């Protein structure tokens, strides 16, 4: 219960958003289809209420019985439908969990982040927390932002708890399941004993971290150290990098000075060094105040490739290589080629001709490439990975986990082939660029493939493939949803779970080891 006051503001607020903000700011001009929930929503895209743990789900062929874990994954999934305007990234976190171990899926469970935004959300059922791309990068985004502050002042909001969506990604670090969000502090999420999962709270390691951290944080295989980047789009240094080891101590801060603030989704990692992408899209947060988007693509500027020592202790150690011409959403793995002195990075960019208007226009190619750095003489190269015969559209991906930063020959990704749909998923040679398709079947797509290395007893160290992939597939002519269970080595489907409800499209998985899951402890 509120107040009289304030609840008679609330009332007039609503009847203003609705009058004003939305039927003469919004209704008669359209809506591109990138904020358009019809289109952003539409189809397997769309949202999915929780399933509480459901057991023993059915199993045709044989799953390892040595695989044992928790093969998590995040993505959107907006708890109530969208008042106009929403971009696909812009919807509430959900994850969904399916534990495996002695052949059996024992476990299938999707439940939300419990995030500041949605329980309060939840109170009013009703969305009133801005769209971060669909709203607040259209034109009515100002207007849009004052509402929000306005509803705010009258204590019917609270921002101050973070209004991140934790929607982008997962890690499993020092024992914690961790919620990614682009512009907030991580969510803690606690893999339950009984299959399910509960949001234990908003986690700052310990005190330490106090800015937002990109969602794509790199967690070294050997050192057990994980690698972060933050980004500030408003104060002096726009680009911080540092790490956490094992005992959870953070290191000290290396500023990175760029001139101006650069989006930055992702980076890479090698042995010894770090990968930092500078790129072409920025942000000047002035275009707001007319009708513009705040994120743009600077033609003007220079694509670059930093590279700065793991245990750097100033700026003064980074080493900057252009590249230019080259964006890059996501860097699958980068290594330190010995027999060169150079880095090599393997990731997939769009070469950008584009303007202003980023999409509502056509032809995005996103292409595999090899980028060789070489830091002492600065200058760099640019290769696609496969030959123009067999250039196919590869998203999403994932190289063996354990060979983060050192020289792996092997990728898994997401075969994008009727565009933005994902048909199957492809075993890549990134030396030879030969690659071989899984196709997931006639009106049956799916997205991230999961790679799970046959933790050890091969070799000694297993051989770089020696490991499975677990991706969700989902049926049109629809039945329900399965996960496939492919075998990395030689690309052969050997088990097929159904799940009990369906399974929308998502962002980035990750797989907890039942071991790994012992640490859990919160
Ligand atoms: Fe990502
Ligand atoms: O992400």
């Amino acid at each position: 219960q509120l107040n009289l006051f304030q609840r008679a503001a609330a009332a007039a607020l609503d009847a203003f958003e609705e009058g004003f903000v939305a039927n003469v700011l919004e209704r008669p001009h359209g809506l591109p289809s990138t904020a358009d929930p019809a289109v952003q929503i539409a189809g397997n895209f769309a949202p999915v209420g929780e399933r509480p743990p459901v057991h023993e789900l059915p199993v045709s062929g044989r799953i390892p019985p040595f695989i044992d874990g928790v093969y998590a994954r995040n993505g959107a999934n907006p708890c109530f439908d969208p008042v106009a305007g929403h971009h696909l990234f812009d919807g509430d976190g959900m994850v969904h969990a399916l534990r495996i171990r002695n052949g059996a899926a024992e476990s299938y469970a999707c439940r939300f982040t419990e995030t500041a935004r949605l329980r309060q959300e939840r109170a009013i059922g009703r969305p009133v927390f801005p769209k971060a791309i669909g709203e607040l990068h259209g034109h009515s985004g100002i207007a849009r932002l004052a509402l929000f502050y306005a509803r705010a002042a009258c204590g019917l909001v609270d921002p101050s708890a973070g209004t991140g969506v934790a929607n982008a990604g997962l890690v499993y670090f020092n024992g914690r399941l961790l919620a990614m969000s682009e512009d907030d502090l991580p969510y803690h999420v606690r893999v339950a004993d009984d299959g399910d999962l509960e949001t234990v709270g908003r986690y700052d390691f310990d005190g330490q971290l106090g800015c937002a951290m990109i969602a794509h944080p790199k967690l070294d295989p050997a050192t057990g150290e994980l690698h972060a980047l933050s980004y500030d789009v408003i104060k002096r240094p726009y680009l911080k990098y540092f790490y956490f080891r094992p005992d959870g101590t953070k290191s000290d801060d290396v500023e990175i000075p760029l001139e101006q603030p650069t989006m930055i989704h992702d980076f890479a990692i090698t042995e010894n060094l770090v990968v930092v992408p500078d790129h072409q899209v920025v942000f000047k947060l002035q275009e707001m105040l007319r009708g513009g988007s705040p994120v743009v693509l600077d033609a003007a500027k220079t694509s670059r490739f930093g590279v700065l020592p793991k245990h750097a202790a100033d700026a003064s150690e980074m080493a900057w290589v252009d590249v230019p011409d080259c964006f890059c959403f996501h860097l699958w793995n980068a290594w330190e080629d010995e027999a060169t002195g150079e880095v090599v990075v393997i990731g997939s960019c769009m070469t950008p001709a584009d303007s202003i208007f980023n999409e509502s226009d056509e032809r995005l190619e996103s292409v595999l490439t090899e980028i060789r750095l070489d830091a002492r003489t600065g200058r760099s190269t640019r290769r696609a990975v496969l030959p123009p015969s067999q250039q196919v559209n590869l998203e999403v991906g994932m190289v063996n986990r354990n060979l983060l930063g050192r020289e792996t020959r092997y990728a898994y990704l997401a075969v994008a082939e009727p565009w933005p749909k994902v048909s199957g998923f492809a075993k890549v040679d990134l030396s030879t660029g030969e690659l071989t398709k899984f196709e997931y079947g006639e009106g049956r797509f799916g997205g991230e493939p999961c790679f799970v290395p046959m933790d050890p007893a091969a070799a000694h160290p297993r051989g770089e493939d020696d490991g499975y992939v677990l991706t969700f597939v989902h049926d049109e002519r629809a039945g329900t949803s399965e996960l496939l269970v492919v075998n990395a080595a030689d690309m052969r489907l050997e088990a097929t779970v159904q799940l009990p409800s369906r399974v929308p499209f998502g962002f980035h998985g990750t797989f907890i080891t039942g071991q790994e899951l012992e640490a859990q402890a919160a």
